[PDB]
């Protein structure tokens, strides 16, 4: 009776042409987005990325499309992203800690992906037709 859906997590990281004037070095995009041909927010309420808090406001929240932060920075750190669900019944949400690594000048730019897939068993009637609105597969 389960159903699976697949979630993409990833970031890019780059060196700027020339830091800003705080001293950042990189421009970086970390974002949470479903396979090609899919529509996560059919089951997905939002998704939360929880910043270092050396950033202002660090509670970033996306209820719609695209689900992504772009900032600048000088050091990578480990990010939790919480994925919440248009679900009544556990899980409620899925919490990832997301590896946002930067490179150094000279170096090769960031564009990492790390995918995760969700297996959701005895869906309630209504959370099962979201997974599969959203291309989950039954
Ligand atoms: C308008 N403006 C400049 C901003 O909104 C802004 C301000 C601060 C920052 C910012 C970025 C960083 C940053 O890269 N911090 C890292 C991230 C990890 C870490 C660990 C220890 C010390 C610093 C850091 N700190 O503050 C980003 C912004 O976009």
């Amino acid at each position: 009776c389960a159903v699976q859906v697949k979630l993409e997590l990833g970031h890019r990281a780059q060196v700027r042409k020339k830091p800003t004037v705080e001293g950042f070095t990189h421009d970086w995009m970390v974002f949470v987005r479903g396979p090609e041909h899919s529509n996560i927010q059919h089951f997905v309420e939002k998704v939360v990325f929880h910043l270092h808090e050396s950033f202002p406001r660090p509670k970033r929240v996306c209820k719609d499309p695209p689900y992504k932060v772009e900032e600048s920075g000088y050091a990578g750190f480990i990010l939790p992203i919480e994925v919440y669900f248009k679900n009544k019944e556990e899980p409620r949400k899925v919490r990832f800690d997301y590896d946002l690594f930067l490179h150094l000048e000279g170096h090769p730019p960031v564009n990492h992906l790390r995918c995760e897939k969700l297996t959701f068993n005895n869906p309630t009637e209504d959370f099962r037709r979201k997974l599969l609105k959203a291309g989950g597969d039954a």
